[PDB]
DNA sequence: GAATTGTAAGCGCTTACAATTC
DNA sequence: GAATTGTAAGCGCTTACAATTC
């Protein structure tokens, strides 16, 4: 099973899954535009992140 | 910072990551061999799975 | 021929650097 | 030229099915 992910929100956004996950990172590096751009994507279907899935990726950095 | 993993005592054992991860997941379908083969491997590099990991990958059934 | 092992892809996410924009 | 977005790879793990083994 596939809820809503970054991917559809990406999708949605036009953008791509580093453009959403930046903002699911608290943009930063986003563009408030693209914040907005993603956020009201997150809403509509209703985005909903993995803590796993970050925490893992976030292990990049580690 | 990649500490000991799957890949290392699959590397070691002479199999692949399938192999291990099924040791890891309570082999079953890993002859009991391979189940010693790679265990051996875990034991000499200190192997220790990542929860999360596990957790996400885990949810490949769900 | 059935069980076990391998690719090989993905479970959802993260990111970085270069090209385009200004 | 610098910031932002895209591929694109992988952060560590899981698995399933077919070929080889018996």
């Amino acid at each position: 099973m596939k809820p809503v992910t970054l991917y559809d929100v990406a999708e949605y956004a036009g953008v791509s899954v580093a453009t959403v996950s930046r903002v699911v990172n608290q943009a930063s590096h986003v563009s408030a535009k693209t914040r907005e751009k993603v956020e009201a994507a997150m809403a509509e279907l209703n985005y909903i992140p993995n803590r796993c899935a970050q925490q893992l990726a976030g292990k990049q950095s580690l």
